[PDB]
């Protein structure tokens, strides 16, 4: 198949007590898996349309592709963006840390803007730290669902899933507590990797 | 300023008779300029938000940034994607042509799928030929407005502005004629360049 | 058929010089007509799905229905909301005028809020004065496309089409001039009728 | 205040075993309350905007109003649409039942179409049985979030909250089981009342 479900780089319960193993298992095995199948199906349907020379359902297929592929992209990044508490540095450093200070003033200011974007979403969405290739800078974006509210070419560096399934079982309606706990499991080494590959554009 | 308006790589009337100089001038000098100014203002407001620790309008600012920056990105690609007819090849060749044949079966099939995506939009939008870095392939996407219906990391190769301001003065409601004419002014050299640089590899 | 294209209550050129006959004809005969067909088709497809017990394309059909039916609703209201310059009162009076003063302070304040909503849309949309049955009041809403950014149960009293096809041929990018000219052709007697039937909820 | 939180017509645990009291309490006391407060704040800000003639955040305020008011409207209908099993009929009858048979063929067909719309949503949303005043019929709509994918004038008769917070704690990702259970607690008397009052006639 064109798309495959990547395995978590850690145990389902490795992110506790910040994110429960219950959520991690349901989130990965159920949710992420669905996006993989949906993205594969969307492409299969588009190829079928081309062969039959009938693009009557093009609007449906393009949304199915964007929604599912974006869901696949976002979650793939999400898993690697995290790691067990004491496994990685608690703060960005080197070029990444410098870039954060340059475009946000400081690490704390970056977190403040990112958190505000994360808890204020009206509906399902994501908070994301991205590399803007045009302006050559790091910005924060607030995705709607998986595929809305973002410029083409945006390269994800750090993403936080704000869909209710990502936190409801543990934090219920208190989104602030979820975001607060999540910072404790962010793998800044992975974010640095994504920044290095993004900046080399 | 963070963002700046790029100059057109040709005269306003250089795309005639396929795209009028009347449209090109309004589209570039007025529309694109507004996106650049809006994107800069969004960043200024976000910086101000970080300074005072007041992210009350974070939802507004994130959409303002996504909408304007996406408009700036989309139009910047749009201008270079075109050139006066004759000054550029009529069909894709080499690696680009081979990739189009691989992911769409043929140039005509890609053209048909892209056209369908362009004319079927329910609202303002774009038809876009992008490089999918996760699936390592070329796909077509149907953007809504400027910043909706697309996965993060999507790299634009060829885009067509389907907002009514891009064709109404000349083609009125007949969007189908607009798309047909547009193919004649596509600069496949520019598309090939973008494809070669997609996900630095 | 379930839906039909209503005729304009006046000549195509009756709204000049505020809105050209060229626009009125294209807008009514081309655009509005498309929504009627699309809404009829959406329902036909849904009935076909029910008979076959296959709702695989339910997401597509529900969007097709909402988009097209909303387009039909919005335009139907739009036409009747207007009349040749000196044919109707230039200001709301009686219960309608009183209600406007009550929920906006004055007629001018209502226009200011309505205009701001009309010219600020990021993409296609509408500015609409509606009757909120729950709060029992008149509010202004900014529709996105035709079917987005509005609560269920909202009863349209006065609507302004801000899609580019509604003004580009005459006012180009200058949206402010279009809205300004449009106020001169608003049929307040029709708005009063819609208010009377809405308030009787 | 303009908007107020309505009390539930039954105890939080009255919908068990179909819908948990745990969900009902959080959903009502926390979620619905937030929409009421948000809708009131939106109106306050709009009034403030009119006072100072500063509509700079008009796009934000119009979305805040649409999102919150739609959430308030949707949930107000949602609560009354349900009642403990047994306390209300298991199937629609009289005029309502006849209308459902007319516009869907049968109660089972309406149920199947509604279910499909409920489980297939790409993001947060609602499945809604509404009265179409233009077509003079009963249709099903698939709302996105609270305020998207619906025509103006749509009158809610029966709605199902498909936001993850409405079922995750009990049904996890199995939205299909949530919908099946939900049918058991539908108060057809309330739906019949809403149908009788749809477009005062
Ligand atoms: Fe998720
Ligand atoms: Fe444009
Ligand atoms: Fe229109
Ligand atoms: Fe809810």
């Amino acid at each position: 198949a064109v798309y495959t479900l990547p395995e978590l780089p850690y145990d389902y319960s490795a992110l506790e007590p910040y994110i429960s193993g219950e959520i991690m298992e349901l989130h990965h095995d159920k949710h992420h898996k669905a996006y993989v199948d949906g993205a594969n199906t969307a492409l299969d349907k588009l190829a079928e349309a081309r062969d039959k020379a009938d693009f009557g359902a093009i609007n449906k297929l393009e949304k199915d592709l964007a929604f599912n592929l974006a869901g696949h992209v976002n979650h793939s990044v999400f898993w690697k963006n995290m790691a067990p508490k004491g496994s990685a540095p608690e703060r960005p450093t080197d070029e990444l840390g410098a870039a954060i200070d340059e475009f946000f003033g400081s690490f704390d200011n970056m977190k403040a803007q990112f958190t505000a974007a994360a808890t204020g979403i009206q509906g399902s969405g994501w908070a994301s730290l991205v590399w803007d290739p045009l302006g050559k800078r790091i910005n924060t974006l607030q995705f709607y669902d998986h595929q809305n509210n973002l410029p083409a070419g945006s390269i994800p560096l750090l993403q936080l899933d704000m869909w209710e399934h990502a936190f409801y079982l543990q934090y219920k309606n208190v989104k602030g507590d979820y975001v607060k706990s999540w910072w404790n499991v962010v793998n800044w080494d992975d974010v640095a990797l994504r920044f290095s590959e993004a900046r080399v554009a």
